[PDB]
């Protein structure tokens, strides 16, 4: 708190403060630190926790807000990263998805047509970094006027930074090589801090927003839906994180938990017991416990970052907090350059959105489906939504067309060839194949389609000559086979 703290707690105090960093995040981080102090290491192993057995799922629900609710709600979209992945340097909400609209368009067109349709005070709400944020409001400026007029006053939250803390010290680490290195990201759960210290959640509060629906500006998914609001007003939920089965292809992330707390009386004369959920990812885990947090069967439940959060609730917590949420450090351990592993060892401290599941008494978890959870992590991702195999809704949604029953065209790209958006758009150059009558479709080596391409069953174009290109030739229609050169 105040100082009293510690020297290498005031050299990080007074290391934010030159830069200048936001005061809800200099309190925030210095609670982490103190804790870390105090011997925190951030890991939670299985005999701390218990499974989930049962949730509420979407599915069940049919009842939709009213737009008065509607009124009061808040989108806010993670903005944050880049397209490096996959080769784009640039925020990863500016990747060209469908139709040459990037996520953010999307976006910005479903909260268009929410406002049209519902309700205008509808407010929208961007989380950028430092990376994204010019990109992000040129790219408004051009596309959508009436958000980039409001832009550095009412859409934009910034990201904060935090000092990396040497490992044996917990003192500020220096680079002189480079300066930047010292710092990083804090990550997903600064949202509750940067909320809270530029003024906006008290801004938003007091224009009476009652609810926040957060999510990742690339997951497509990641829609209002009217059920999810009706369902938090009658069930007066505080705070909602949407999950979806956790698969195979999901071990190695974050998974949802229970612990209880038993009060014991304590004069009421009735022993009480409350459930806690809280969320625990692989960097919390322990290597004895690891095989554990993969099993998808007794830890069945994934976080989305979808959560949905009632506004003046979340304030009136950090205010009772010392303007803080006090999130769960997790306590990395890095170099301060992180390719030379020759470079003093720190500690990089961070905190999970998902993890605010903890800080609330009304908090729940709701199962949702796959399709709410919709990320392009691939380039094989990005052909199959530019496909015909998908459709944009009237209300501008992603959904897959009908003829595929729930079911994508399976992509297979060669990752010599497409991991990256060059190689990504030459082999798109001329057209996007029809992908939706095609289970699958894969791609070995260099090859390029024609224009109306049509892919149906299963094919595979072959070429094996790595200093060729194989041209699929305009109204190609290739069914179950394989072509080649």
């Amino acid at each position: 708190d105040m100082k009293s703290l510690s020297a290498a707690a005031q050299a990080c105090v007074k290391k934010m403060r030159d830069a200048k960093v936001n005061e809800a995040c200099i309190r925030t981080f210095i609670a982490q630190h103190v804790m870390v102090s105090k011997g925190e290491t951030g890991s939670i192993p299985d005999s701390a926790i218990m499974p989930v057995d049962s949730l509420d799922a979407l599915d069940s629900l049919t009842i939709e807000c009213d737009n008065a609710v509607l009124q009061s709600t808040v989108v806010l979209k993670l903005n944050g990263g880049l397209g490096t992945g996959m080769g784009l340097c640039d925020a990863k909400t500016l990747l060209e998805v469908k139709d040459g609209k990037t996520f953010l368009d999307f976006t910005a067109l479903q909260v268009q047509y929410l406002r049209q349709h519902c309700s205008e005070h509808l407010r929208f709400m961007l989380m950028d970094s430092f990376n994204t944020s010019a990109s992000t409001k040129s790219f408004l400026k051009a596309r959508y006027p009436w958000l980039y007029q409001v832009f550095d006053s009412e859409v934009e939250l910034m990201q904060n930074q935090v000092p990396k803390i040497l490992q044996d010290t917990l003192e500020p680490a220096a680079w002189a090589e480079n300066p930047a290195y010292e710092w990083a990201p804090p990550g997903l759960g600064d949202i509750y801090t940067a909320l809270y210290g530029s003024g906006k959640l008290q801004e938003l509060v007091e224009q009476g927003y009652r609810y926040m629906f957060v999510s990742n500006g690339d997951n497509l998914g990641a829609t209002i839906d009217k059920r999810v609001l009706a369902y938090m007003e009658k069930e007066k939920i505080d705070f909602l994180m949407e999950v979806c089965r956790r698969t195979e292809s999901d071990k190695k992330g974050g998974h949802l938990a229970r612990q209880t707390v038993y009060v014991k009386g304590k004069d009421g004369q009735p022993d009480a017991e409350k459930r806690v959920l809280l969320l625990r990812e692989s960097a919390q885990c322990p290597k004895a416990d690891m095989e554990s947090f993969q099993d998808i069967n007794k830890y069945s439940f994934f976080n989305t970052n979808n959560l949905w959060i009632r506004l003046p609730v979340l304030l009136e917590t950090m205010q009772e907090h010392g303007g803080t949420l006090p999130l769960p450090v997790i306590r990395n351990e890095k170099t301060v350059d992180s390719s030379n592993s020759a470079s003093p060892k720190v500690y990089q401290l961070e905190t999970a959105m998902g993890a605010a599941i903890a800080m609330f008494e009304s908090a729940s978890a709701i199962v949702v489906p796959r399709s709410r959870f919709a990320p392009v992590k691939t380039c094989a991702d990005l052909l199959a939504l530019r496909s015909d195999a998908y459709v944009v809704t009237d209300d501008f949604r992603l959904v897959l067309d009908d003829r595929c029953h729930g079911h994508p065209p399976v992509v297979d790209l060669d990752s010599a060839h497409y991991k990256m958006m060059n190689g990504f758009e030459k082999l798109v150059q001329h057209g996007v194949p029809s992908l939706v009558e095609c289970k699958r479709v894969t791609v070995k080596g260099l090859v390029q389609f024609g224009a109306g391409n049509v892919l149906t069953g299963t094919v595979t174009i072959e070429n094996t000559d790595s200093a060729s290109a194989f041209v699929i030739p305009d109204g190609a229609k290739l069914n179950d086979t394989t072509a080649s050169p």
